[PDB]
């Protein structure tokens, strides 16, 4: 009918027991997402990420895995979709790199579908905005370049 969303396998195993971080959403989640950025992935990222930021709130990258998903999902053609992807973890994860990152990298699909004008703005804003950060890092260069 429509009850694919049972709340199952958020327990993968490990479980950090120690003084520092072990099973690093970061690790494991750029290891998630990472399908995303790979061509052969696209697809198994959304499978696995898809149990990062909706089946691990648990894990300190749930909004972030969205955000991996924010960048590669719109350079998947989802200059619409992931788009909004980034939104929602520029959104959700205030201090995130993501905020940043896609903040550069959507803020790059503006160009793509005619801002280049007003979006690059965008970019200079990372910079300044988001000093230092993925997207303020990757961003000087459109501030700069492109």
């Amino acid at each position: 009918m429509g009850s694919s969303h049972h709340h199952h396998h958020h327990s993968s195993g490990l479980v950090p027991r120690g003084s520092h971080m072990s099973g690093n959403a970061n690790t494991d989640y750029n290891a998630a997402i990472a399908l995303v950025q790979d061509k052969s992935r696209q697809d198994d990222a959304m499978v696995a990420f898809q149990n990062f930021i909706k089946n691990y709130p648990d894990s300190t990258y749930l909004p972030n895995a969205n955000y991996w998903l924010g960048q590669l999902n719109y350079n998947k053609g989802k200059k619409d979709d992931a788009a909004y992807y980034f939104a929602s973890v520029v959104k959700n994860y205030p201090k995130s790199p993501k905020a940043a990152d896609a903040m550069f990298k959507v803020g790059v699909i503006m160009q793509d579908k005619g801002d280049t004008a007003k979006a690059k703005a965008v970019y200079q804003q990372v910079i300044s905005k988001y000093p230092g950060t993925d997207g303020a890092k990757q961003a000087q260069k459109r501030l700069n370049a492109m």
